[PDB]
């Protein structure tokens, strides 16, 4: 039992707080997946972010009961020549019979970065037993 | 059923199109896979790109049906003092039952850029359902 | 369809011209019953850095009882970064348990002298299965 989703672009944004990538989304429900573990992939293989103040992304994988990993990356310098692709993959293992009925993808920005994906990613899941 | 392939290295290779990396192939057929979903990972963890337009590498998964996922690093200076190691991860969910025989790992230029794998990469795959 | 799984949210910082274990990040193999098959190793690193004089990096690698079945690195493009950027890493490996394995690890090393951090998440995880 094999969950994905997968994204060739989403929309420009700029966001102090966790938000929703548009497509990066697993109903587990949906699958009639009730109990058992599900080991997520968030994958953002070619992302980049602009800013003036060493930009970055901060990625989370969440549940109905909110963030449960979370990671970035961030460039090494202020004002980077270019804004180069930055690949970057979080991996979780998360429990279904706590009361979980979905799988998302969020981002965040790091010191007001604009976040950019404009290719594929994919939100990914296999299920097991504990 | 788990399918696996690693190597050590690979030759340099400069080329405007993807082209195959050598030793990153899965037989799906083989292996008696003709129904189903595989979920597959391309790791190129320590990859560097040459160039003199900042330098990048991009990556492909590709079954015989054409590519089905791809993405990129670049680096953020024209010419980088030092071309890092730029770690890499792809990760896309496919049909067999589409009419795929084999899943392989392909690579092309960014900018004329030179592709050095010198280390150890990996293509992977877990069979499910959907 | 067994799933294993262990995560941190920090490590010690480390030097070490040689491969130590990220405490931690430790799957006991044995202790889940698993005496054959293969099992897909995923280490994730989402958020590491390192600092140093000399073109910073870390060398990750995946162990088990018979040693390291693979290793990469990241690695800085300059020599001394005007700030130390978060740089993901992801290393995947497939082994084969049927061969004596018992436990399976993440380790690190230094590149250059490097100390190493992690201070936020990181994960080791494997699915069980056939050849
Ligand atoms: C923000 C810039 O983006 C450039 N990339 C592109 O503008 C670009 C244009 C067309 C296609 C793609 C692409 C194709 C396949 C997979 C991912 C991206 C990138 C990249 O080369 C630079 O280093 C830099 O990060
Ligand atoms: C291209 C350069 O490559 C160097 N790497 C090596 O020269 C090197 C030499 C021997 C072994 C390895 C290695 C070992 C394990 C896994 C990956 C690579 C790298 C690296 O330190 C630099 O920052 C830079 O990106
Ligand atoms: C070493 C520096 O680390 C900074 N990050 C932090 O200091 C920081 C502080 C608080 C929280 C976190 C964090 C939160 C979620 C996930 C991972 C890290 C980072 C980062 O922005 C810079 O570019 C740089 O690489």
């Amino acid at each position: 039992p094999l969950l994905s989703a997968s994204i060739v672009s989403a929309p420009v944004v700029t966001s102090e707080t966790y938000v929703d990538i548009p497509g990066l989304y697993l109903d587990v429900a949906k699958a009639g997946i009730r109990d058992g573990k599900l080991q997520v992939i968030l994958n953002v293989p070619t992302p980049y972010a602009t800013g003036n103040n060493f930009p970055g992304i901060y990625f989370a994988i969440a549940t109905n009961q909110g963030v449960v990993a979370d990671g970035c990356f961030t460039y090494s310098s202020k004002v980077p020549e270019s804004t180069g692709r930055m690949p970057f993959t979080l991996v979780a293992t998360i429990d279904v019979g706590s009361g979980v009925t979905f799988v998302k993808g969020q981002w965040k920005s790091v010191r007001g970065s604009a976040m950019h994906i404009d290719s594929y990613a994919s939100l990914s899941a296999i299920w097991g037993t504990a």
